[PDB]
């Protein structure tokens, strides 16, 4: 199978663009499972609510990155390592970089704190794939946030894709739709290959 990730913030047309990839990838015959971070099961999905749920009592920023990391352990486990055996594409909503970038970036969380807990609850599995869209910068907790915490998650996700090249493919969001699915388009082959 494939697990590729998709990455950056809302209004950036991720989920409609995740639909065009998954419609070019079954119109050839591949098994496509999509997916979303935190949540993607039962568990996971009432996780996420906590998550999003605004509240009067303020979040510590390691309780963030912990219930993230937990979402993640149970999604492994139930969803993604099952749809890659089966030889499926995952095209999974988020995941690790937006750790890195919104705890990292956004909360001020070390890197390194990040990076063991990666290691911990993924062993060696890594995205084949990470799109990340890129968008120059009742509300959910994230949704409530300010524009330098979102110009830090911005930048991260940047950053991160710098260092990995070869795992990684920027998008410009800011571009029109039918532009960014050129791009997918020309992604395709490579995929394919993949
Ligand atoms: C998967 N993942 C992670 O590891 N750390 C994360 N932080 C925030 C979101 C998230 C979820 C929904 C909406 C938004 C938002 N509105 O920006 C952010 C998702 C995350």
């Amino acid at each position: 199978g494939l697990f590729v990730t998709l990455e950056g913030p809302e209004g950036a047309g991720k989920s409609t663009n995740r639909d065009y990839l998954a419609e070019r990838l079954r119109e050839r015959g591949i098994e496509v499972q999509l997916t979303r971070e935190p949540g993607g099961t039962p568990l996971a999905e009432r996780i996420r609510e906590l998550l999003l749920a605004p509240s009067d009592e303020p979040m510590a920023a390691d309780t963030e990155l912990l219930l993230m990391f937990a979402a993640r352990a149970q999604h492994l486990a139930g969803v993604i390592r099952p749809a890659l055996a089966r030889g499926a594409v995952v095209l999974c909503d988020r995941f690790t970089d937006a750790t890195y970038a919104y705890q990292g970036g956004g909360r001020g969380l070390p890197e390194a704190r990040i990076a063991a807990l990666e290691s911990f609850v993924q062993g060696d599995l890594r995205p084949d794939l990470t799109l990340v869209f890129d968008l120059p910068v009742r509300l959910d907790r994230f949704e409530q946030e300010d524009r330098r915490f979102f110009e830090a998650v911005r930048q991260t996700y940047l950053q991160r894709a710098a260092q990995a090249p070869e795992r990684y493919q920027v998008l410009d969001a800011g571009l029109p739709l039918a532009e960014v699915q050129a791009g997918l388009d020309r992604l395709l082959p490579n995929l394919l290959e993949r």
